[PDB]
DNA sequence: CGGCTGTACTG
DNA sequence: GCCG
């Protein structure tokens, strides 16, 4: 199926970008399932039956089979491209690029002479292409080695694992996610800040975007002509936490979203550091006692304990 | 009615 | 937008 997602996905976007995060979620997934739909759908009465779509997609899916066409499609505001022009460039999201279009910017040129722009933002405006990229996933392999090379000359007993689309076994990246952490899980940090300085002197690291304490985000290019400059996510965890991280790291970005709502349904509450049980949350959802760490020193315990089969990083990619 | 994931960084 |  890809017949009708095709012109949902540029409702999707047109939500999204303009600030409507729920119905765009409506919308994503709806277009999931449509995908991983066998057949293509025929009825309204088969539409209702897919779970993630209602009468109101129903509907629509009906009017693309029987026209062929969509119109809610070309009642899509004209300012829709200009968001999503604007909102590519990295730092800037929904409400920068509606506030730049209400100030009367139509293009990256009017941004470029007239915008004030943070730190973050030139940065990727500077990138601008280079960020829309993918690279092929052997250059990942080429960049993850580069970090890990030059974090091992530091502490030669430090693991660094690429993560994200590269550990789901894709052939291309849009960027490289490297995770460092070591099996003593007291060394970190004197290393994080000092790996960085030496990359950045290697010329590897032309800029920075993000540098928390265990977080870092910023741009690097391999040596040689025809390279690209790539965006670099780089986290340092004790090992005590290198499942959790490990899981959250690799995604994909919906399937966390998938398990972490599930562990809610059970009392239980997972991210990046945790999976912990018997937490306790106000009426709203949100989290008030923090309930307890379960011991989780592989991936495959954090399924487990969910009541879940494991899954290789392969069949995470939703 | 109202959640839809949970966390970190920047200014 | 969908659903419990
Ligand atoms: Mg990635
Ligand atoms: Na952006």
């Amino acid at each position: 199926n890809l017949h009708i997602t095709e012109k949902l996905e540029v409702l999707a976007k047109a939500y999204s970008v303009q600030g409507d995060k729920w119905r765009a979620l409506g919308y994503a997934k709806a277009i999931n399932a449509l995908k991983s739909f066998h057949k293509p759908v025929t009825s309204y009465q088969e539409a209702c039956s897919i779970p993630g779509i209602g009468k109101r997609m129903a509907e629509k899916i009906i009017e693309i089979l029987e026209s062929g066409h969509l119109r809610k499609l070309d009642h899509i505001s004209e300012s829709v491209p200009v968001l999503e022009l604007f909102s590519n460039i990295w730092g800037a999201g929904t409400k920068t690029a509606q506030m730049w279009y209400q100030q009367g910017f139509r293009s990256l040129e009017d941004i470029r002479s007239q915008a004030s722009l943070t730190t973050q933002q030139a940065i990727g405006l500077k990138h601008y292409s280079d960020f829309l990229e993918r690279m092929p996933r052997e250059e990942a392999t080429e960049i993850e080695q580069t970090v890990q090379k030059a974090a091992q000359a530091f502490n030669s007993g430090l693991l660094c694992v690429a993560c994200g689309s590269y550990r789901r076994g894709k052939a291309t990246c849009g960027d490289v996610d490297v995770l460092i952490t070591h099996p003593d899980g007291r060394s970190h940090r004197g290393i994080f800040s000092r790996l960085l300085d030496s990359l950045r002197q290697e010329g590897f690291l032309t800029d920075d975007l993000v540098k928390g304490e265990t977080k870092y985000l910023g741009v690097c290019r391999l040596p040689g002509p025809g390279r690209r400059h790539r965006r670099l996510d780089i986290i340092v965890v004790p090992y005590s936490e290198f499942a959790c991280a490990l899981l959250y790291f690799t995604g994909s970005a919906h399937f966390n979203r998938s398990m972490r709502a599930l562990a809610k349904t059970k009392g239980m509450s997972l991210s990046e550091h945790a999976l912990s049980t018997a937490v306790v949350r106000n009426t709203h959802g949100a989290k008030v006692g923090p309930g307890r760490v379960l011991p989780t020193p592989t991936e495959k315990d954090v399924f487990r304990l969910l009541g879940l089969p494991y899954r290789e990083p392969a069949e995470r990619d939703w």
